[PDB]
This record gives C-alpha cells, structure tokens and sequence, in this order.
C-alpha cells in the first residue's frame, strides 16, 4: 500500500509517495478498491500548502493519516470498473470505503475521465435539487461556470429546464462553455460587458431565483441586487449583511458533502440516486481532464494550484489496462 | 383623519398628532422599527412600497373595527399609528370574544412573524429542538407558544430572572432545562446528547451567532428576523441553512404567499395557541411617552397606544 503525503506539513515540495497488505473486509459495509486515477480538489491544495489543518476535516483520523484525495476511479475486488467518493485518503494505491459511495463506470467512459465526476456532480445535485429545490422555469446564476461544480450545475440546471446565467473569468472560458453547452446563448453570459444589471435586464427586472457560489468570487452583495424575492443562495464550503437579505426573504444554504460520510449517512443515497440517474440519462458528463503520472504528483498539485486549467486535474495512480 | 408624525425628522420631541377596507383604529402597537424611524436612525425611504415624502410610516399593526363595526386586528405595511387605516381584508383577523381590543393589538406582527419563520421557512417538525434567544421578547414568546404546540422541545435564553419567572409562569410546559443561560451552548449540548439544536431564532440580534453554531445540529436552520440596527467553516460542514425574515414582501411582490401565514395565525387562534401578549398602554396624547418608554426596552410584552377606547 502507498499514499501521497507531505513530509513536512505545509511544504508542497516535500510531497511524495509513502510506500509499505491491507485486508479485504468481509462485512458488506466496507470495501477495498484499487485506485487507477485520483482527482485533485481545491481542499487537497489547502491541506498540502498548510492553509487548512487536517484537524478541521470531520471523521476519525490519526495524526499520521494523510487525508489528501477526495475521489477516485478504478476497480473493485472483482475487477469491475468503479468511481467513488471518499471522505479522505483518495490519493493512494487503494481505498477502503462504503459501497454506498461507489458508482459503476459506463462502458463508453475511460477510467481517466470518470475520476472527474463524483465530487462536482454529487455536490451540484445535492445543492440544486436537495437543498435548492430547483423547479423547471426557474432562473439560476452560476458563478464561475467553467469551474468544476459550475459545469455540473449548468448541466443539471439545463436538464431540469431551468434558464441559466453565468459569470466566467475569461473569453476562453466563455467560449468553452458555449461550445460544451449549445443550449446557452449570448445572454447567458452575464459578465462579458455589471453582471447584476445584465441579469436584471434579462429577468424582467425581477432577478434570479437561485445563486451558486457568490462568496467564492466575492460577488454576494452584487448577487443580492439581482436576486428575486424568496431567492436562494447556494454556497459550497471553501476553506478560504445588508437589509435586502431580510426584505427579500433570502435563504442561504451552506453546502458540503462531508456529513454524508458521517452523521448524515442515512440521507446519502438520495444524492447517490440523483447522480446515478443523471449518468443513465446522459446529463452527467465527464469533465475535461489534465492527467499527470503519479510519479509527477508534485507537478500535478502545483499545476492545480495555479488554477489556470479548464476541467479536472487527475493523477494516474495506475494506468487503465487495454481492453 | 389624524396620524402620528415627527414634525421634524429624527426629533422625537417634535412628535405629535396631525389632523381594500377602511377600519377605525382603537389601539396601535409600537414596534422597534417605529422607534428607528422616529429617532431618525432609519430612513422611510428604506421601507418598501410606494410612499411620498408627506407620508408618516409609523405603525405596523392595529386593533379596532371595520366599516361594519366588527372587532378586528390587522397588519399594515405602514401608517398604523393613525385614527383610521385603509388596507386589504387579507391582512385582517376577527378578534375572539375573550380578548379585549387593547391586547388584540399585540398579536398580528409577532405571531405572523413567528409562524412564517418557524413553520413556513424553518419547516419545524414535531420532536425537533429549538433555541429561541430572548424568549421574553415579542417574537420569542410567539415562537415558544408555537413550538410547544407542535410538540417541540424548547431551549431559550433570557435577560433576567424576572423574564425567566414570567416565561415559566406563562408557559408551564417549560421546565428548568428549557432555560439555557441561568453557558447556553454547554447546556444545550448536554441536553441534546451532543447532537445540538435543529433550529435557532434571532442569534444575530443577541450577538450569539458563533456560540449558537457550536450547539447547532447538522442540517440545522438559523431563523433571523430583520432588524435595521444590525462565517466559520462549521456553517458549511454542518450544512447550515440561514433564513432572513421580514413580512414587508407580503404587502407587495409576495402577496400570493401571504395566505399560508394568515391561515397559520388564524388556526393558532382557533386552537388557542395564539395568546395576546402583556400590554403596557399609553393614551394617544402621550404617544411621545410611549415611544420613549418603548425605547427603554425594559418592558415585557407589547407597548400599545390607545387611539380610541373600546366601548
Ligand atoms: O450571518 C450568517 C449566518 C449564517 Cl448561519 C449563514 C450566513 C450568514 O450570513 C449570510 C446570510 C445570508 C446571506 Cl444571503 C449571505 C450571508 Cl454571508
Ligand atoms: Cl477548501
Ligand atoms: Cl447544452
Ligand atoms: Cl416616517
Ligand atoms: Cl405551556
Ligand atoms: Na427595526
């Protein structure tokens, strides 16, 4: 067994593979999977650079545990291709996890790209459907549309018949989204020319019903101004109060999946089912992947941290075998 | 027709009387917003709706009689502190026989607010637990009444022993464990088995947000009533939902949504859940005294201005 860990806490240059046989659990509640690809998420960057303490992550961890890695694709003990969510420790040669957090990988998918799906789509479905309760014909404002969760949210929003507005960091990102999502038109892109004025003008002065991730971009105040009454804010936890909030009867939803691995495990399969149905119906599409050899894991992190990429940064722990 | 107005904006000493369904106002209650307006801490431009510079917005609720003489109580978007109000019948309730008009004037705002916050927004369920800050406050008392009627366990913080004593006497269903600050987070955590509470009401007003999060259950909800005189990772890890609440929208763009709240209040009256607050009454001529006393915030229940004595 081997996992990725920073030698000295907070130093990304000290990152390396620590090597060392984990037993197969008999009980149906736990399962040992072989990791082929492990995706990087922003939290992994926060942990490795020391901006985030592992003591902050919920669960039962020891002082020697490395929590790097939140999602993977690979094979179960029987050799079936799977992808899954893990509370931590995804960046390893094998993962021990509950089968409740596994999905089968569609035959037309590569293992490589399947690794990009679990976190962003589980997060987007939980936020929009379970928490946001999106309804057809409602309007959404998705900040950072080309970002991982943004892309998932756009795909889900459009599938449920919702009208989508988004903000993006660049023309390239705008161009990418327009091509990936032909249902979008030029009016969908709110920050190409302020975004709140744009939204108001294309919502009959009424504003949008839901806003996703305004805090990450520091666009909350502006977002309230183009929010409809009884609007809902959806904000995914990132480890880094005007009167309008009350007059408009605004609701704020703080969102993270960590609880589903713990005290909220009884409510997880609702989210699991949403992802599964989305896969079946073609809504859930793998993101674009930039792949690094596991031996270049440090390079993957530094590349990820720059945040200039589109899609997912994936680490190849074990190359998928030829068919 | 006459209404209360500050002749000079922001000078409470200059306050005086100035000489859909039309109702005669017998009693007009004061709310903190009225104080904010009268003392100039709040601009009338901040209050939604179509008002003119000549309007006085003082007064949010009343009791009296409609045109046909039937005793009523109601919510108004503004202009409640007057000899008459013009309003949609959607914002009127019949006054029960056992109530005086005096005390009926204490009901509309706090119970409409409490029902909308706890039931419509909070979606409180039987067997869930609530932390109600400032339990002796108007909305707090309404919230406690509603929570107990729905089979919820109530925790509350109070400013003094008198307030506890009043609440304990007003609500015999409460016990010693209901009063969390006789630290509340430690008290709450111990009496919820470390699970925390499902709902918290008005932590911001009391400056108890951080501590309230610490004794909040996963998927817990914060309910916060707007006040014009106003983020750890736990917020996200616990999947917290925050509800900002005010009734103003119901008079305007959310009029279609109002009936649910109206019916909740009416039903609460029917089931005897809705009980009038204690009232401290001032004659209309001492309207200034009423404002200054209200501003002291030492009272328990409602401050009410008698515009016209009940026959
Ligand atoms: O004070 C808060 C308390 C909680 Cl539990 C959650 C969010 C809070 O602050 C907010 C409330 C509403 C909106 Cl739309 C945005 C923000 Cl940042
Ligand atoms: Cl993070
Ligand atoms: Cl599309
Ligand atoms: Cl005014
Ligand atoms: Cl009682
Ligand atoms: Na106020």
């Amino acid at each position: 067994h081997a996992f990725v860990s920073t030698l000295t806490r907070g130093d990304l240059s000290s990152i390396r593979w620590v090597c060392s046989r984990h037993a197969q659990p008999t009980c149906p509640g736990a399962q040992l999977c072989t990791v082929y690809y492990a995706s990087l998420n922003f939290r992994d960057i926060m942990l490795a650079t020391g901006k985030l303490s592992p003591d902050a992550i919920p669960g039962k961890w020891t002082s020697q545990d490395s929590l790097l890695g939140m999602e993977f694709s690979g094979r179960d003990a029987s050799g079936k291709r799977v992808m899954g969510l893990v509370p931590a420790k995804g960046l390893a040669t094998s993962v021990l996890l509950s089968p409740d957090f596994l999905w089968d990988v569609p035959s037309n998918w590569t293992l490589e790209e399947a690794a990009s799906v679990p976190v962003v789509y589980s997060t987007a479905y939980y936020a929009l459907v379970v928490r946001g309760r999106v309804r057809p014909g409602e309007t959404l404002l998705i900040h950072s549309g080309s970002g991982g969760v943004g892309q998932a949210a756009i795909a889900i929003a459009l599938s449920l018949g919702c009208r989508v507005f988004t903000t993006v960091g660049s023309a390239e990102k705008r161009a990418y989204l327009q091509a990936r999502f032909p249902q979008l038109d030029s009016t969908s892109f709110a920050n190409s020319r302020s975004f709140e004025q744009h939204v108001l003008w294309h919502t009959g002065g009424k504003g949008v019903d839901l806003v996703l991730n305004s805090l990450a971009e520091e666009k909350l105040q502006a977002s309230v101004r183009c929010l409809a009454t009884h609007g809902r804010f959806l904000e995914i936890g990132k480890f880094d109060l005007g009167m309008a909030i009350f007059l408009k009867n605004v609701t704020f939803h703080g969102v993270l999946l960590d609880a589903f691995f713990n005290e909220s495990s009884a409510d997880w399969r609702e989210v699991w089912a949403l992802v599964q149905a989305g896969i079946r119906d073609g809504v859930v599409r793998p993101l674009k992947c930039t792949v690094f050899h596991g031996a270049q894991v440090e390079d993957a992190f530094r590349y990820m941290a720059q945040g200039k990429h589109i899609g997912k940064v994936v680490v190849q722990v074990l190359a998928e075998e030829p068919e």
